[PDB]
């Protein structure tokens, strides 16, 4: 449909690990990434690849993958060790291949949360559950960078929030049926599920180190976008003439916020203020199918005016459990990100906001929307 997943919602449902025998090269420097970054090889395997043709690339899965091999490769080959020697130059035989691929997924040639979490990841198991100790990450840039930590944890945020997203169509469809107990119901499921989602959301502590995550991690996460190392962007050699700009890695690139924030009428995007365009802007980084998503569920009738026109304290209640529990997660994401940006950074996010003003601007229009105080 909307390519929403019901176990497993935005997230790409059982990623494919492997790549024809034709990308082989490919697939071993992106296996081999904290070794080849490590001792500065990295740079000349790239330069060395032969040109390949996307066509060997059959189905969704396999092109998803390849974006993901090829974004990993980028982001290592423009950052190298972070040190600040960065590449302005992706080479004609990898941007080439990206850029057609990325315009074939409708996705900018960068790496993107739609990669880096929501197709790197595997069961270890596929008889048992979606459980952190029965999963593993596809790709990661350095040893100890927490990458497995931090991309399985916002899956697991990921598919938490998926036991919500299927509840969207109910709450439409009860709407339109007028069907108030349905709609009530569906409501408090939704909140239900949110609520479970922050919980899940405490196991970022459990997984992710702050000072690997700030000084690695994050490194491999920075685009191009207002990034003073690269003020101009990136020359996709081959591809285009002059270097784009595009903003790095994060979840506000995530599909999971903006869908609630659009379900329950919160003007996230509205105005011309520098949050509106952050949020806007990130749907460029969505996969087509859930931007789709998003703007379909902007164009039907507003579930808030419905609650508000029917006199109902049950109805606004069971509305105001799913913006607290919207309040609740960001207030909860404030602490994490002072935990694991702010307060490295004295010892920007990589999308590319003054991230603070930012995020309390986005959880404060959120709280306002509360129908009671
Ligand atoms: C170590 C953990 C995390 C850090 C340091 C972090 C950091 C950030 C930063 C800096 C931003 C501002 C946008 C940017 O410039 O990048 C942001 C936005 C956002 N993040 Fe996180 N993030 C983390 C984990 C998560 C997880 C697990 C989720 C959910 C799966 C999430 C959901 C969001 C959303 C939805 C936004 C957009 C702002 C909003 O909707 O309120 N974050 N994050
Ligand atoms: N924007 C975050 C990084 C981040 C948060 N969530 C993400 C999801 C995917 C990729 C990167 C991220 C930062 O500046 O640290």
């Amino acid at each position: 449909a909307y390519h929403i997943d019901e176990e497993v919602g935005f997230a790409l449902p059982n990623p494919q690990e492997n790549l024809p025998d034709f990308y082989n090269d490919w697939m071993f420097i992106a296996k081999h990434l904290p070794d080849l970054i490590e001792s500065g090889q990295l740079r000349e395997r790239v330069e060395k690849l032969n040109m390949l043709s996307i066509d060997h690339l059959t189905d969704h899965k396999s092109q998803r993958l390849a974006r993901l091999v090829l974004g990993c490769i980028t982001m290592a080959y423009v950052w190298g060790k972070g040190h600040g020697d960065v590449r302005k130059v992706l080479p004609r035989n990898i941007a080439v291949p990206y850029c057609q691929l990325s315009a074939a997924l409708e996705l900018p040639p960068i790496l993107v949360y739609a990669d880096c979490v929501l197709a790197n990841w595997k069961k270890k198991d596929p008889n048992k559950p979606l459980t952190y100790e029965n999963m593993d990450v596809l790709f990661s840039f350095r040893d100890g960078d927490c990458s497995k930590g931090f991309f399985l944890v916002s899956l697991l945020v990921e598919i938490a929030a998926a036991s919500a997203i299927k509840v969207i169509p109910t709450v439409f469809k009860a709407m339109q049926m007028q069907e108030r107990d349905t709609l009530l119901k569906a409501l408090l499921e939704i909140a239900s599920c949110l609520e479970k989602a922050l919980q899940v959301f405490h196991q970022i502590h459990d997984h992710v180190n702050p000072k690997a995550f700030f000084s690695v991690l994050r490194i491999y996460l920075s685009g191009w976008k207002g990034n003073p190392q690269l003020s101009d962007g990136l020359v996709y050699e081959g591809f285009w003439e002059d270097p784009k700009e595009f903003a790095g890695g994060s979840a506000g690139q995530s599909s999971v916020f903006q869908c609630f924030d659009v379900l329950l009428g919160i003007q996230q995007t509205a105005g011309g203020g520098h949050a509106a365009q952050f949020l806007q802007d990130m749907r460029r980084y969505m996969p087509p199918a859930h931007r789709n998503f998003l703007c379909s569920l902007e164009s039907n009738p507003s579930v808030r005016e419905f609650v508000l026109s029917k006199g109902d304290a049950g109805l606004r209640e069971a509305y105001d459990a799913c913006v607290k529990a919207l309040v609740s997660l960001r207030s909860y994401h404030l602490q994490i990100v002072t935990k694991y940006i702010l307060i490295p950074a004295s010892q920007k996010g990589t999308g590319g906001t003054d991230l603070m003003n930012f995020l309390k601007t986005v959880r404060s229009t959120t709280e306002k929307s509360l129908l009671k105080e």
